[PDB]
């Protein structure tokens, strides 16, 4: 397997619809040793779900908390000597930030929270996982969406936060590359997951993507997963600071009839 | 003048080096009626400074505060019936966020403050100014920097914030366009202003820019000012969501002939 | 006027719908002295059309020909001492390159021709105008389209050539800036012009743009021309190698 | 192997330094069946070189000629039923297009030849290979360089041609995606190959890349190769019209040489 032996932490596994789940499947298939995090309440949900991947640890981490992030690495450090990759696959903004008119809906706090959890958290993982990742061709991969590059209806404050996320990825790539750590992002097409169920007309966004995309289909979690897997391998050691669109070609078209 | 009659609010005037000063010079020249904001302490500084532009109003506005922003438009609405443009020319991040290695230096609270003041504040001005700006070919312009697009040494957290500012500009363009309001940013090349005095090797950044840029020079506040003024005119009514680099061509090269 | 005194050559004026016409209107309004070029056949058409701008010269220039380009500058140099700006507003690709599936339709010669006229020509005006333009804060502006950045239906080979154009604008900015010449491009939203009449469903592209754009309207030749004018002014001396979208915000949205 | 069974055509193999060599190494290691093209004179060179990959075919194809391109697929179709991938790794401009001031050096013919060979040829392979590639998750990958996006010294006419190649890639992706064919590009950092030996100060460009990149190193042919390999696998079926930078992060920084 092209991740044989590599020790990789996956955040954001929540259901078997989660992009994290596709990432997990793809890495397990490639011989990685996996560890997972969960937010307070979902301890049991998550342990059950990822038991099939034979996890070396399953640990709490609510990225709102500097402490928990700190502890994540202390505990993980008891199990592993180094860390080969961190997969950041978490996002959040309050419900009210995410439909209707951007300017009517945006609030100071809701803007703040979305950035805190969806963007700052990536640098915070990087900050705390740094020393475990020094000098072993390590990797980080964040999950992002095209609403970072373009104004879309509904995505709103998450679009602005994903923008922050992508800038963070690049500043992080620059800051960690002296330690040999590569840092990249995968910009997924829309996928029906738990996060998606907040959005009332999601099936239509999906249909529009499949219609307008060059490949005339929707992406699935394995396509994304496999891509994240690859970006955590020795094969990608020439790639950093990069956004790879895994979106059936959506990003490259304009005006699909 | 091509801004004659237009009622424009300018934020971020702080010294005669400020980009906002260049913006003010250019708009006054072009016949705009001007109003300025200041942050608490600097009331006297700013009134003295912008007196030469015969301002219709010089009002407090610390964009940390939702209230003050709200009152800004209340007070301004007493003086003016509509508003034609808002020029956003404010940034801030804590000193610690701005040199050395990004990951060593970045903190949760510093990330937060940088975004709050540098990025969210744009949408907040839009949110509160919106009604005064309805259906008169109104305009918004934010100042940005190429550290939004690329990782640069030092810029760090401000880079991330600037990326957020630029997204905000686009989402605001989409949200306000039905009211005929155009929303854009100017991306200035580096210029020696008060904000620049925080950065310890700035003269060298300036010198590098001038060497590497196709135009072999550094931009000044009039080049920026004039561009901002343009983007607030009836001549730019086809332009929105856009970032216009005013940087002597810096953005379009890589690796000059001197390595 | 903010172009008062400036001596500017405008290419591509063909009808009063032409983007060049909007550019001409705007620069005349701003006090520029104008000169125009035309392709062989349209001499009378064009002379009539631009007479209202009181042109210093109206001269043939088919950018397929290196010699005609050369002679354009010889003749112009007999009228003016220096040249303040060149406005490039010309494109062309054979009809067959421009609808249906890109791969079906693209041909070696059609690819070639589209790039020759649509892109190479920009550097060729630069090459030959350069010495008239040295050290007077001169300018060049090309017209481009978002079909350069994204794959669109129909635009095909012209999109590829637009992308080549845009690069030629950047390499030109880099090559000419030591002489103080600024080089930029204005990326226009779609406008119903003679070039547009080649495209069978154009009214629908227009309607889509107006629907999907943040400003909910179509741009016109005055919005484009005003921007071209500005990019030829002393006000814009900090700007080069830039693409300015004049498209009612279309470039910045996705899925609307 | 993640390309086991896949039938892939590789253009541009010229020496064991070629980027095509690294791509070939990678894909053979992943179980691909390989075929190679060469330009007239280099038949023996290339047969010797790629013998270690056990090629199903080694065929002439000068992309100046529509006939040779056509015949490449006729011959290849005698050996294989379908084709899984085409790797386009070929560029050329005449010597005189490639150093000095862009505008002094660009010529009508040189511009033409650069685009014909470096850009049009990709769509030409697509055109003729399309029928062998229908409905099997097939792939195309072109090699490109950041000189397409930015103006750089020396690259000149090739930069404009690369810009054209990247648009061709996007329009090809949109035109072939109804047949399930994905089409992408890899934007390599500079690598010392035969094409590089035309450029007189190449070692310095390399050294500058390494200094300014986040990863503080030069990419090699395997890094590029492996990425190309991946873009031709089933794992990459959600990726098209993309440019992947395999350049040790060069593309995302600015002013990395200012201390
Ligand atoms: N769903 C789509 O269409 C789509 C498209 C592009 C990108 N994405 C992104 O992919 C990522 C994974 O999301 P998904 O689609 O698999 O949805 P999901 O709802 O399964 O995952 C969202 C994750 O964020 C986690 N989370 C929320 N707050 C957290 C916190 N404070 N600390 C730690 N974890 C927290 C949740 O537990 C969950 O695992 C997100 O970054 C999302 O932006 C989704
Ligand atoms: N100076 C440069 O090189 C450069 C380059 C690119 C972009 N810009 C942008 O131009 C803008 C103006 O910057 P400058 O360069 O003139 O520096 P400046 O110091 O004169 O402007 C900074 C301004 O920010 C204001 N400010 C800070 N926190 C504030 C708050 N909480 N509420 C209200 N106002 C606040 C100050 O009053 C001041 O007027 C900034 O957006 C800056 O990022 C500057
Ligand atoms: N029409 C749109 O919707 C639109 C949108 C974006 C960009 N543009 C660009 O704006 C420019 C102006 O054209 P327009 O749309 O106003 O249409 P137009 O038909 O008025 O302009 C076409 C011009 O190109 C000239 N031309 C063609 N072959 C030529 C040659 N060999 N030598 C010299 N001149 C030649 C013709 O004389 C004509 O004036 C073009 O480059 C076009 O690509 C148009
Ligand atoms: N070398 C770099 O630093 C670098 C960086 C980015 C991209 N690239 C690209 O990668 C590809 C490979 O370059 P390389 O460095 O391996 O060089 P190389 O010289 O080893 O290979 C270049 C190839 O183009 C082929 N070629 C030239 N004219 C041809 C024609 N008319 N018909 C068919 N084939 C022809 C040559 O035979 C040769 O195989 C090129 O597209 C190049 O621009 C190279
Ligand atoms: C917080 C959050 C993050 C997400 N990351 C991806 N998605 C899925 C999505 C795709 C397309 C659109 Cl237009 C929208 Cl609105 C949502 C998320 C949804 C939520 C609610
Ligand atoms: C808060 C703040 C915002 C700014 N926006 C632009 N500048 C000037 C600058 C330009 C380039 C670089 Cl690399 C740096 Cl570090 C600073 C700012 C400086 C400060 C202190
Ligand atoms: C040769 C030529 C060049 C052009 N440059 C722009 N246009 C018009 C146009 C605008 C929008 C769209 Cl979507 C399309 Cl397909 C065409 C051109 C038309 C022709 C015929
Ligand atoms: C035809 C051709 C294509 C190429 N694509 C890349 N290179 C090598 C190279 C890499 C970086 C730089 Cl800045 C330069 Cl100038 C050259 C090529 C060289 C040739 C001769």
């Amino acid at each position: 397997g092209f991740l044989a032996g590599k020790k990789i932490l996956i955040t954001g596994l929540l259901s078997n619809k989660s992009i994290a789940y596709g990432i997990a499947k793809a890495m397990h298939r490639e011989g990685a040793e996996l560890a997972f995090t969960y937010v307070g309440q979902f301890k049991d949900r998550v342990e059950k779900l990822c038991a099939e991947f034979n996890p070396a640890a399953v640990l709490p981490c609510d990225v709102i908390s500097d402490q928990e992030i700190k502890d994540l690495f202390v505990e993980l450090g008891k199990v592993w000597d180094g860390l080969d990759a961190i997969v950041h696959s978490i996002a959040f903004a309050p419900r009210d930030q995410l439909e209707g008119n951007f300017i009517d809906c945006v609030t100071r706090e809701g803007f703040s929270i979305a950035h805190d959890i969806s963007a700052y958290s990536f640098a915070a993982l990087a900050k705390e996982g740094r020393s475990m990742m020094k000098n072993r061709n390590a990797s980080m991969v964040a999950l992002t969406y095209i609403g970072a590059e373009k104004a879309m209806p509904s995505y709103n404050t998450m679009g602005v936060a994903k923008a922050s996320l992508e800038a963070t990825v690049r500043y992080t790539a620059l800051a960690l590359g002296e330690d040999g750590i590569k840092v990249n992002a995968v910009s997924a097409g829309p996928i029906k997951t738990l996060a998606a169920s907040g959005i009332s007309n999601f099936k239509k966004m999906l249909d529009y993507n499949a219609m307008v995309s060059p490949l005339k289909k929707n992406v699935d979690i394995m396509e994304v997963g496999n891509t994240v897997a690859f970006l955590c391998s020795d094969m990608a050691t020439g790639i950093t600071g990069e956004v790879v669109h895994v979106d059936a070609g959506y990003h490259c078209v304009s005006m699909g009839n």
